[PDB]
């Protein structure tokens, strides 16, 4: 129907917005600590600690399959990346500190993304 099409146009423009956001978020991770899933070969007991792993590559796959219906779902995954890291890694590690910096810098991007989502009405 025309309705389904209109909906899909909105999802596509949401996806376009979120792709930009993801690219900006990933720029705040120059070391690329969060670029890929934690390796179960290098950390074989990771899943004993973290029940819902997340990383930027995994987000990008969901993103490109238009799997984020709204900004909230996207933010959920971004928060997983940060929160998983700050539990698994101790406070005085380069890993924990990278997540803190990513959280803080990312918040600026996500704050304006929320306004753009609401203003354009993409949800
Ligand atoms: C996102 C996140 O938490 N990434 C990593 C942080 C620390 N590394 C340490 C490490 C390196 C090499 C072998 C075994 C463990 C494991 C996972």
């Amino acid at each position: 129907s025309m309705e389904q099409v209109a909906m899909e146009l909105r999802l596509t423009e949401l996806t376009r917005l979120l792709r930009s956001v993801l690219d900006q978020l990933q720029d705040k991770d120059p070391a690329r600590i969060f670029a890929q899933p934690v390796s179960l070969k290098e950390v074989p007991d990771y899943l004993d600690h973290i029940k819902h792993p997340m990383d930027f590559a995994t987000m990008r796959k969901r993103l490109e399959a238009q799997g984020y219906k709204n900004l909230h779902e996207f933010e959920e995954d971004f928060d997983l990346i940060i929160d998983n890291c700050m539990k698994y890694n101790a406070r005085d590690t380069v890993f924990y500190r990278a997540a803190v910096r990513l959280r803080d810098q990312g918040g600026v991007v996500l704050r304006q993304a929320r306004r753009e989502v609401d203003s354009i009405g993409l949800e």
